[PDB]
């Protein structure tokens, strides 16, 4: 596992520039599916 590259996800996509919704649709695979 790694809470690590899921809080990386979740801290990089809105850093970029995404929303709240899609950071979950595209870091939720990587944190818990």
């Amino acid at each position: 596992a790694s809470p690590q590259q899921a809080k990386y996800c979740y801290e990089q996509c809105n850093v970029n520039k995404v929303p709240f919704d899609q950071c979950y649709q595209m870091c939720s695979p990587l944190e818990r599916s």
